[PDB]
C-alpha cells in the first residue's frame, strides 16, 4: 500500500511550446499544423468529451517498407510524451515516409491530459486491460485492433513518464533471451538526458531496462499480436519539462534510426 494518489494532477510550463502542459487546444492546433505539412492522413478512432482520438498515417502503406507505430498520452500526468511527439514531428520532413510506414497515436487519453492526471475523467486507466478491464479509450482502440496491429508489425514505441522519478528507464520486448541493440540503443538515447535507474511490480530494472515483462498494457498486447519489437520509454517527471520533451523526441528518433535505418 502507497499514499500517493493516482487521481493527483500535475502540470508544467513549456518554453518550447510557450504554454502549459495541459493546454489541449494549443496541442491540437500545433499538431494539426504539423500533420498538414507532413501530408499525414487522419483516422479518427473515437472521441470523448469532444476530443478526437486520432491515428495519423502515410497516405498509403507500402508493403516493402517497415511499419512502425509511436503512441503516447495514455496517462494524462505524462504530458512530455504527446508534446515530445509534436517536437519530433516539427523536426521531420516528408522524405522520412519514403522509407517507413510511420503511424502516430499522439494522445489516447485527452480527458486525463486536459486535467493533468493519469486516469480519464471516468477514473479508468487507459493502458490496462488489453488482451482482446479496459477503459473507454481502450475499447475504442480495440475496435481498430487489426489496423493497429498492421501499424506496429515492425515495431511499436510508447512514450510514457514516471511522474515521481528523477531517473530514466525503458521497458523492452524482443524475441531473444537477452536485450539487444534495439533495447540498448533506446536506453542509451534516454541516458544522454537523464541518469539511468539502477523495481517495477517486483520486477528488477537492470541497467535501465525492464525486459520482456508482459502485462495487460497496449504495448504487450501488440507484441502478443505479432509486433517484432516494442518499447515503452519512461522519462522522469520530477525533471525539467522541456528536457523531457527533448528526451522523448530523442527516443523516437532512435526508434526510427534502429527500425527504419538509412
Ligand atoms: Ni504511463
Amino acid at each position: 500500500m502507497t499514499s500517493r494518489s493516482p487521481f493527483e494532477s500535475f502540470v508544467w510550463q513549456s518554453e518550447i511550446f510557450n504554454c502549459q502542459s495541459n493546454d489541449i487546444d494549443a496541442f491540437y492546433a500545433q499538431l494539426a499544423e504539423e500533420v498538414n505539412r507532413l501530408g499525414l492522413k487522419k483516422n479518427t478512432l473515437g472521441s470523448v468529451d469532444s476530443f478526437a482520438i486520432n491515428l495519423y498515417q502515410s497516405a498509403s502503406q507500402r508493403s516493402d517498407l517497415p511499419s512502425l507505430l509511436i503512441s503516447s498520452g495514455f496517462h494524462g500526468e505524462e504530458a512530455a510524451g504527446p508534446w515530445g511527439m509534436l517536437h519530433f514531428l516539427r523536426g521531420l520532413q516528408p522524405a522520412l515516409f519514403e522509407r517507413v510506414n510511420l503511424s502516430l497515436l499522439p494522445l489516447v487519453n485527452p480527458t486525463g491530459f486536459k486535467a493533468g492526471h493519469r486516469f480519464n475523467r471516468f477514473g479508468e486507466n487507459p493502458n490496462r486491460g488489453f488482451t482482446l478491464h479496459t477503459s473507454l479509450e481502450g475499447k475504442l482502440l480495440l475496435e481498430h485492433a487489426q489496423l493497429l496491429c498492421a501499424a506496429s508489425r515492425d515495431g511499436i514505441l510508447t512514450c510514457h513518464e514516471d511522474v515521481l522519478m528523477n531517473e530514466t528507464y525503458v521497458y523492452s520486448f524482443e524475441p531473444t533471451q537477452t536485450p539487444g541493440r534495439f533495447s540498448l540503443g533506446l536506453r542509451d538515447a534516454l541516458g544522454q538526458y537523464f541518469k539511468l535507474a539502477k523495481f517495477i511490480d517486483e520486477c528488477p530494472v537492470t541497467d535501465g531496462v525492464i525486459f520482456n515483462h508482459f502485462d495487460t498494457s497496449f504495448e504487450a498486447f501488440l507484441v502478443r499480436s505479432g509486433a517484432k519489437l516494442a518499447a515503452c520509454s519512461e522519462t522522469p517527471g520530477q525533471e525539467d519539462f522541456d528536457r523531457r520533451v527533448q528526451a522523448n523526441s530523442a527516443a523516437m528518433g532512435q526508434f526510427i534510426a534502429h527500425c527504419a535505418p538509412i
